[PDB]
């Protein structure tokens, strides 16, 4: 009811109807569209004439760019404030900080990022009201995992940006297909401002609304609500990616008895007709999207793709882990992309894929660093910054954390059981990270218990994926470490639980490193295509294959057990070398890591395994 005229937005639908929506969809709608004053609400429905209409709009408004040199591409370009995900502004809400993140023994928590009800009302409060006037309010209804699927979740996301809008349609399964699938049933809500309300106070720098000094990007795992401001970037503004299918999803997981993670999944098939399928978790920057797409040097040898990110995964009734990938496109890094280190990816960018932060070729294509692709003569370069931009430049042409957005299904190595809704069934479990010195190529966990240390001890040495910097090496447990949804201690109970399952067929846990550099800090192993080669002996170890030796830090291959025909040249000694001196310091690190960060929290078989470790290194 009203008394006046000032809550039925009806009138302001320029696409749908709220009578058409749920009943506490519209109500998440229309009290939404109270606080934030839209001057419009389009209700998104999915379809191909919606999305060449806001690409049309978007093109007259300058806020991207058509890439006339590939089939329906286009080119974003941000303000250099908002290029990366943040997570120093990342928060989550809980009554009990510890719910949130254990309390550290004597620092402050690396491990997430805990704000009060009450502090989060005033951050609010001096954000949303009225943040959207004058822009349209989109709502986007939202899958995450095939349509029906068991391990799907539903979402509807709130936003005033026509970039998220068309990011998320490429990403999520969206439109009114996922409404009539939603029923009266619950949703995460979602909600989205980029925080410029018109008139704009400050100007726009390259056509981008963002407001970097309020950016805000907040979780409220017991409301199934997600409420990000400020950002118009990746992880901060698709809300169903990161902070919905990592952070909430793995409350949900805990809650309900699955899994949610930061890990590709792929299919190996071998040259006698075996397929099996592997997770991997590495953290951003270390790889996750070149392996997942692999095309393997060995011949007879086949991967294909389920997903690059983003994981699912729950034991069925016959005890296999099954996982599902709930995304339904990848959002991959753009820099370093060419056809030696992910060919399959250049494949399936050049048709219906959003570019942003790349630079263009005056023919209306793209370039970035280690494209490895020679230009015409003639062609010329427009930089990320919108400028002119030689190779004589100190700047580089693309942003480091520049990405493509493009669709799932076509990639040409897509797996076939990519979108079943049953899910796939893992055999394998990777971790990894960079790792300049001391950690092997590849070795295989003691057990599933030592398998859970391993994940937690993750370390990897700093990149640019975001805001983090320099050649440090951090700690990185599970390559979640930016992503857990609630307390990292339970967390691990919850993985050393899943071996007291009925029937539960527990897969290996190898751990990898492909950046180990000889003094020289030259790389020691190839990588790319060639990790085919220990790819291989995950499989043979799977199938039970007498190919491991034993170490302090866990199995590793036999002498000869390697497929390195082809090179050579290989460091075999180095590459697998395991000092007594760098083990020593590195169960130290891990020690004083989990005893501040953990703390109370730890469960008693994680400090069982260091000492363990600790006791195989000193008898060495
Ligand atoms: N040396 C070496 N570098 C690799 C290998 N595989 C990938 N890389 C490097 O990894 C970087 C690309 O990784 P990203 O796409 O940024 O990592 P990602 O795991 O997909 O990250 P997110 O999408 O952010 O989760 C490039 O710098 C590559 O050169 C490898 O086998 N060997
Ligand atoms: O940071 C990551 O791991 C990503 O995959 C990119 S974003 O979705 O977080 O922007
Ligand atoms: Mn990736
Ligand atoms: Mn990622
Ligand atoms: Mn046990």
């Amino acid at each position: 009811p009203q008394l006046h005229n000032g809550l039925d937005f009806s009138a302001k639908v320029i696409q749908g109807s709220l009578d058409s929506l749920p009943q506490e969809v519209r109500k998440f709608v229309e009290g939404n569209a109270q606080l934030c004053q839209p001057e419009y609400i389009h209700i998104c429905d999915g379809s191909e004439e919606e999305y060449g209409r806001l690409l049309a709009h978007m093109q007259e408004e300058g806020v991207i760019r058509k890439l006339k040199k590939y089939d329906n591409c286009w080119l974003a370009l941000t303000d250099p404030r908002d290029v990366a995900r943040i997570e120093s502004k990342t928060v989550i809400i809980t009554q009990e900080q510890r719910d949130t993140v254990p309390i550290p023994k004597s620092g402050q928590s690396q491990l997430g990022r805990w704000m009060s009800e009450e502090d989060f009302e005033k951050a609010f409060n001096a954000r949303f009201p009225g943040c959207m006037k004058g822009r349209t309010m989109y709502v986007i209804p939202f899958s995450m995992g095939p349509l029906g699927s068991p391990l799907a979740k539903i979402g509807i996301e709130l936003t005033d940006s026509p970039y998220v809008v068309a990011s998320m349609r490429i990403m999520t399964r969206m439109g009114t297909s996922v409404l009539e699938a939603l029923g009266d049933g619950e949703f995460i809500k979602c909600l989205h401002s980029v925080g410029c309300p018109l008139p704009l106070k400050k100007p726009l720098v390259n056509n981008w609304a963002c407001n970097p000094e309020l950016t805000l990007i907040a979780h409220l795992p017991d409301r199934r609500e997600i409420i990000s401001f400020g950002s118009g970037y990746g992880g901060n503004s698709l809300l169903g990616k990161k902070c919905f299918a990592l952070r909430i999803a793995s409350r949900l997981a805990k809650e309900e008895g699955w899994l949610a993670e930061h890990m590709l999944i792929l299919g190996i098939t071998n040259p006698e007709g075996k397929k099996k399928y592997l997770a991997a978790a590495f953290p951003s920057a270390c790889g996750k999207t070149n392996l997942a797409m692999m095309n393997p040097t060995l011949p007879g040898w086949k991967v294909e793709c389920v997903g690059d990110d983003i994981a699912w995964m729950k034991f069925d009734a016959q005890g296999n882990l099954r996982a599902i990938n709930p995304e339904n496109g990848f959002f991959g890094v753009a820099p370093g992309t060419s056809v030696k280190t992910n060919p399959n990816a250049i494949k399936t960018i050049q048709k219906n894929t959003i570019f942003t932060n790349v630079a263009e070729t005056s023919d209306g294509g793209v370039y970035w660093e280690g494209i490895d692709e020679p230009l015409a003569p003639g062609v010329t370069i427009t930089s990320w910054k919108n400028k002119e931009w030689r190779p004589q430049d100190e700047e580089p042409c693309a942003h480091p954390n520049s990405r493509f957005c493009t669709p799932a299904s076509q990639c040409p190595i897509i797996d076939p059981a990519w979108e079943s809704p049953e899910g796939v069934p893992i055999e394998g479990i990777i971790f990894g990270g960079r790792r300049p010195a001391g950690v092997p190529l590849v070795y295989e966990a003691l057990s599933w218990q030592h398998g859970v240390f391993v994940g937690a001890a993750m370390r990897s040495e700093a990149t640019a994926a975001a805001e983090h910097k320099g050649k440090v090496i951090m700690h990185d447990p599970f390559a979640m470490r930016p992503f857990f949804g609630y307390n990292f201690g339970k967390y691990l109970a919850h993985w050393l639980s899943m071996a007291h399952r009925p029937a539960a067929k527990l897969p290996k846990i190898f751990h990898v490193n492909w950046f180990r550099k000889d003094k020289n800090g030259k790389f020691l192993w190839p990588g790319f295509g060639e990790n085919s080669r220990v790819l291989e002996w995950m499989f043979g170890r799977i199938e039970g294959e007498d190919s491991a030796k034993l170490t302090p830090i866990g199995y590793v291959p036999k002498e000869d057990a390697l497929n390195l025909k082809g090179l050579g040249d290989v460091n075999v000694e180095e590459l697998f070398g395991i000092s007594k001196e760098f083990w020593e310091k590195e169960v130290e690190e891990i020690d004083k890591y989990l005893e501040d960060q953990v703390n109370a929290d730890l469960p008693y078989e994680i400090e069982r395994e260091l000492r363990a470790l600790k006791q195989r290194i000193s008898q060495m």
